[PDB]
């Protein structure tokens, strides 16, 4: 009696008995930030039912919704169990599954407060979720309102871009100041700048080591035909800057999940003011305070020879096999021998394998399980890298968020490696 609009309820007891079943898919339709652990309705335990997959109901407007579902391996032969903060928030998702040929769809009504409120009901969360902030958190922050996971009295919202002030001037978070990516990294090496330059640059942008820095960027459809495609990949640049600031010693760095798009999707006010900087005289800590976050070429070579270490290549497949360099300023094509490949996505300016279509980070369990299939696991010292370290920093950040204890960015990347003609490299399909 398949009813597209009337959905079977599943009880708490029934769901608890199915937690280990391989043919049940439990689907969390709340925002990815709530899934990660943010207690968006004041629940005492945040996160998701253990084993649940993330499928935010916001994505129902995506024309590729069904391909998102299929790529998550959610199949018509599965028993689908949907939950959100309320069963009403699941109704449109339940219908969309039934309209696309899924005949076994139930809704679980008692996730909150029944499941969240009882410590015998298993839940999971992204261990360092408080570094990956939702738009509502940033809005409360700049509004001077009490927000969770924030006990500081000093903050700065920083809009990152690579030589493209228009990315900021065309629309930004109220009160934010822009930080060009060249302020923290050198155009000669495309590595992080020296400690003296970083100190000066951070001070001139109004940042101290005890300032809470909220970083975001704007995705503006990077095109390889342009001279600087990176000028349109603002949110990768933001995570790259988060890497450098955390290396330098900013103790509390946050990243807005999904970048500028999350802010406008949440309906918040846009500003076009060119906000002047409020400089500070003293950064307030030795730079770098966290040198272990950065790996340079000599240590990278050692890691290729150690059993407990790996370099992780976060480049595209055409870069991997030496078909393209990836960049209009890199001539050499190939790959570092001995690195573990973790395909970023389609090219140097897209991170589709680490992101959702709305640019929020991919469900971390999926990233975790793919990495584990290649032997990328938390018990190793891992140095993520890419062409010059932007994509590598975004991979690194994702592992940092899972609480992995020895993750780093090999800053130099393929740019530095291939610039020494004495360094071995491989090419072609392996
Ligand atoms: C280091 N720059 C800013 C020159 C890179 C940054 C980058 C973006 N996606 C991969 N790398 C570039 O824009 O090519
Ligand atoms: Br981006
Ligand atoms: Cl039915
Ligand atoms: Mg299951
Ligand atoms: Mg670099
Ligand atoms: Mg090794």
């Amino acid at each position: 009696h398949k009813n597209m609009y009337d959905h079977t309820e599943i009880t708490t007891d029934s769901l608890l008995a199915l937690l280990g079943s391989e043919k049940v898919k439990i689907i969390d339709v709340r925002s990815a930030d709530a899934y990660n652990g943010w207690r968006m309705r004041g629940e005492v335990r945040g996160g998701h039912i253990k084993g649940a997959k993330s499928l935010p109901a916001k994505w129902l407007t995506d024309p590729e919704w069904l391909n998102i579902v299929r790529f998550k391996q959610i199949r018509p032969e599965d028993a689908i169990v949907l939950y959100g903060y309320t069963p009403e928030e699941c109704e449109q998702t339940a219908t969309r599954f039934k309209e696309n040929g899924y005949n076994n769809v139930s809704v679980f009504h008692r996730f909150h407060p029944d499941w969240t409120g009882n410590d015998a009901f298993p839940m999971d969360r992204l261990e360092q979720y408080n570094r990956l902030v939702p738009a509502e958190w940033v809005n409360g922050l700049i509004s001077g309102e009490e927000i969770p996971e924030y006990d500081n009295d000093t903050f700065i919202v920083c809009h990152a871009h690579y030589r493209n002030r228009d990315a900021y001037l065309s629309g930004h978070i109220p009160g934010a100041t822009d930080m060009d990516t060249l302020a923290l990294e050198s155009p000669e090496t495309w590595n992080r700048r020296t400690p003296e330059e970083l100190k000066k640059a951070l001070e001139e942008h109004g940042i101290t080591a005890s300032t809470t820095v909220v970083l975001y960027g704007k995705f503006m459809h990077p095109d390889n035909a342009d001279e600087f495609p990176g000028s349109a990949a603002g949110h990768i640049g933001a995570i790259r800057l988060a890497f450098i600031m955390m290396y330098a010693g900013v103790e509390d760095v946050r990243v807005l999940n999904g970048g500028y798009q999350s802010w406008t999707d949440a309906g918040f006010a846009i500003s076009k003011d060119d906000v002047p900087k409020t400089t500070v005289p003293e950064f307030g800590a030795p730079i770098p305070s966290r040198p272990e976050f950065a790996v340079d070429i000599d240590e990278a070579k050692e890691m290729l020879q150690s059993e407990d270490s790996d370099l992780v290549c976060v480049r595209s497949y055409p870069e991997y096999i030496g078909e393209v360099s990836g960049y209009n300023y890199i001539k050499k094509k190939g790959r570092i021998p001995g690195a573990i490949f973790a395909e970023c996505g389609s090219d140097a300016y897209h991170m589709e394998n680490y992101r959702n279509h709305d640019h929020t980070t991919r469900e971390y369990h999926e990233i975790e399980d793919i990495w584990a299939k290649s032997g990328i696991i938390p018990k190793k010292h891992l140095a993520f890298y890419s062409g010059t370290g932007w994509r590598g920093s975004e991979a690194w950040f994702n592992a940092l968020l899972m609480g992995w204890p020895r993750v780093s960015v090999y800053d130099g990347g393929w740019f530095e490696w291939s610039n020494d003609p004495e360094n071995p490299y491989e090419t072609g399909v392996p």
